[PDB]
């Protein structure tokens, strides 16, 4: 029924529906199927702002919802949120939903708190052919995610930025891309093979760029295999590209941001490099190469702050 299409034009449609069929990864249940992961513990995401600011293009990112924050600000065309963990991907798909429905953003925030946990509930429970897969997350997510959106307007208030959720141009933002269908939460490792290539393949088949690829702290936990080295080179980016990272080790050279203690008392340093300079790293063959080295060799930091741009190229042993 086309009095129900919500794509602005037939080719965005398109589009949407391309970015929906990507090829995915099976994800089995493991130990990080609990509410604790459905949050990220980064105090000083707006250290960001000025790196990320309307960047464009195609956002992709592991994690939750401070990907939509990191969004909004670089106004992405659309957003991959690709995590390996189921819990992640369901509780974004509940997010979703509530931005669908939360016409403002006082209205998202009570649905994902005590306050409007009935009504989300029964939001959930018509919305699915099987909810208690999500009545199930959004029990085990909660507690987290209001803890963490209290924490989050603070931060708003303390360094006095906007955020997605404590700005209401910002939220309408985020919320058109949800009504479009252009937030799409999709089962990939980024050491996987399948998930990660395929989103620059469909990227490439629409002609289109990612401005944005987020990780966390994942890189922390490996040094980079053959599969992800293929990966992001597969990826198509603009000359502005950029990666988001932080790391947690080595705070004598990679300074924790001041304020960072709010959600944690490990970490975090905050760190950009273009994706096409993260891609002549990763073509290096320097055995071993992990995040930390590439910005010990290649970073140029702002110690007070605690933010690094690699703006620097591996140099031949
Ligand atoms: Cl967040």
């Amino acid at each position: 029924k086309i009095e129900e299409n919500q794509n602005v034009s037939l080719n965005e449609g398109d589009i949407v529906s391309k970015l929906k069929e990507t090829p995915q990864e099976t994800l089995v249940p493991t130990k990080w199927d609990v509410g604790d992961t459905t949050v990220s513990n980064e105090d000083r995401l707006d250290l960001l702002i000025p790196h990320v600011q309307n960047l464009g293009n195609v956002y992709v990112g592991v994690g939750s919802e401070q990907n939509l924050t990191i969004a909004a600000w670089a106004k992405s065309d659309f957003i991959y949120l690709m995590d390996f963990t189921q819990i992640v991907v369901h509780a974004n798909t509940i997010t979703i939903l509530f931005l669908q429905k939360s016409e403002k953003k006082e209205d998202f925030i009570r649905l994902w708190g005590k306050e409007g946990e009935k009504e989300a509930l029964e939001l959930i429970q018509v919305s699915f052919s099987d909810p208690e897969v999500y009545k199930k997350v959004y029990k085990q997510a909660s507690p987290f995610i209001r803890k963490r959106h209290k924490t989050n307007l603070m931060l708003s208030k303390k360094y006095n930025y906007k955020m997605f959720q404590t700005d209401d141009e910002q939220y309408s933002y985020i919320r058109k891309l949800a009504i479009e269908g252009k937030i799409l939460p999709i089962r990939g490792n980024l050491l996987g093979n399948i998930t990660l290539t395929g989103i620059g393949n469909t990227l490439k088949k629409i002609g289109r760029k990612v401005g944005i690829i987020y990780f966390s702290n994942a890189e922390e936990y490996f040094a980079y295999p053959q599969e992800f080295k293929n990966s992001i080179l597969n990826l198509p980016v603009s000359e502005s590209s950029l990666v988001v990272r932080t790391i947690s080790v080595r705070k004598d050279l990679f300074p924790w941001s001041p304020g960072s203690e709010i959600s944690t008392d490990r970490g975090f340093h905050y760190c950009v490099q273009k994706i096409s300079n993260f891609q002549k790293w990763l073509s290096s063959g320097k055995p071993g190469l992990r995040s930390l080295q590439v910005m010990v060799e290649g970073g140029t930091v702002d110690k007070k702050n605690g933010i690094t741009v690699v703006d620097k190229e591996p140099v031949v042993t």
